[PDB]
């Protein structure tokens, strides 16, 4: 019913995600995806970043639902999120400060 969403001292762990599905658009510039967070250390801010493939120094990709934080009780299953991408590949990474994971997805290259 009623979400706050306060910047102060947090801390944001979430690199335990599990791809179980690829990106797939549902509408106009929505794409959804589903992965499970196995993480035992319940919810918390998932660090990821979505940008166009090859694009680690501009943010290009961006997530349509909320900020990347599992602040559930039961998003420790197979969670899903939606991202609003640029048509063409793109560099997703879903890792935090420490151990951290980078993954690419494309859907078209022709000329």
């Amino acid at each position: 019913d009623k979400l706050a969403l306060k910047g102060t001292t947090y801390g944001m762990c979430t690199e335990k995600f599990s791809f179980a599905k690829n990106p797939a658009d549902t509408g106009h510039g929505t794409v959804v995806i589903e992965l499970s967070y196995s993480g035992s250390d319940g919810p918390c801010k998932i660090p990821i970043v979505s940008v166009a493939s090859l694009n680690d120094m501009t943010p290009v990709g961006r997530l349509v639902t909320v900020n990347p934080f599992v602040a559930t009780s039961s998003a420790n299953s197979k969670v899903l999120v939606e991202m609003e991408p640029p048509f063409g590949d793109s560099y997703i990474v879903v890792g935090m400060g420490d151990k951290q994971i980078n993954h690419h997805w494309h859907k078209a290259g022709s000329t």
